[PDB]
């Protein structure tokens, strides 16, 4: 037990972190808690985790994992998030293999909504990979690991070479300054390919081999891949960043449009395209628990991600 949380499973173990499932003992919500030992952490790694957390706080969206609370001790950091009860896409692909385009379109449309929203808030992910995508109880997408993400100014070039080589755009291998979104659009091309094909478009027995594959820009279209799907991927996996589809063009592609109507997609993409409240009954419910409404409002106003913020948010998403 950790504050208001009862831990009931360990689901992750990597980096300097362990992730557990927990239950919030007031709201009954299932959460994931990532526990980071700072006594393992290097100086720049702490500056990384700090930026990761700051970016996650900027992102409230249906297809992005939601951060609810930060707890910090002298020794440990605790990050409490929405729990994705479907697991990772990796395990789904191991279990069931390459997805039918019907399935791939549903999920990719959800991925695109999430990434488009990041861009609308001047965030680039810069590490989009299929395998690490999370799934909720209905196998709906939630995008996670923002460990390589950053703020960008539209038009500005970035100069940190990051992410996983199989998903990395050629200009990242080449050590060029890069447009943030165009890097994400390349990664999206590889993720779409993986979902439909169950394999990577660019691969190799060494990183040197793989690097040459990416810079070549050639990949195999399998017999089972539709003409429309092929066209989408080929318009994302273009060597010149400037000849890649925009996010706006990706949403409009004919592969997206065929199949069942999709009001949520269009609504979410519309919301991301915009330029320009307090729930009183939540505040009252909290007050009747024994949380003073003054400290709750202070916690909310300061963007604290503390005990009171968590409970406010967890109740509102219920
Ligand atoms: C796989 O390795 C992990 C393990 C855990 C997380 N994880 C976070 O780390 N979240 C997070 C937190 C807490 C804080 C900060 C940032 C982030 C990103 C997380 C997973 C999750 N659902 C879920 C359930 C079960 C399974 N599998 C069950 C079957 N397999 C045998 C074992 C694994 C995978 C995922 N729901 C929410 N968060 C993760 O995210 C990429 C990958």
């Amino acid at each position: 037990r950790i504050g208001y949380y009862e831990i009931d499973r360990t689901i992750g173990k990597g980096n300097f972190a362990v992730v557990k499932r927990a239950t919030h003992l007031v709201t009954k919500a299932k959460v994931a808690i990532k526990i980071i030992d700072k006594t393992q952490l290097d100086e720049e790694n702490l500056k990384k985790i700090f930026r990761e957390v700051q970016i996650m706080k900027m992102l409230s969206h249906p297809h992005i994992i939601r951060l609810y609370q930060v707890m910090e001790t002298e020794r440990m950091i605790y990050l409490v998030t929405e729990y994705a009860s479907g697991g990772e896409i990796f395990d789904h692909l191991v279990a069931h293999g390459r997805m039918a385009e019907k399935e791939a379109r549903r999920k990719f449309k959800q991925i695109v909504t999430a990434v488009y929203f990041c861009h609308s808030r001047n965030i680039v992910h810069r590490d989009l990979k299929a395998e690490n995508l999370l799934l909720d109880a209905n196998l709906n997408i939630k995008i996670a690991d923002f460990g390589f993400s950053n703020l960008f100014t539209p038009g500005q070039l970035l100069k940190t070479w990051c992410g996983s080589p199989p998903y990395a755009a050629p200009e990242l291998f080449e050590g060029k300054e890069y447009d943030g979104p165009k890097v994400d659009i390349w990664s999206l091309g590889v993720v779409l390919y993986v979902l439909v094909c169950g394999a990577l478009p660019f691969d190799g027995s060494t990183l040197q081999n793989l690097r040459a594959r990416v810079l070549s820009g050639k990949f195999r279209i399998p017999f089972f891949m539709s003409t429309e799907c092929e066209h989408l991927i080929r318009h994302m996996l273009v060597l010149d960043p400037n000849k890649r589809l925009s996010m706006e063009q990706i949403c409009k592609h004919k592969w997206m449009k065929l199949g069942d109507a999709d009001p949520n997609f269009d609504r979410l993409i519309a919301e991301s395209q915009q330029l320009k409240p307090l729930n009183e009954d939540v505040l009252l419910a909290m007050e009747d628990m024994g949380l003073d409404k003054e400290q709750t409002l202070q916690s909310l106003r300061s963007d604290a991600y503390d005990h009171y913020s968590a409970i406010y948010s967890l109740l509102c998403d219920r």
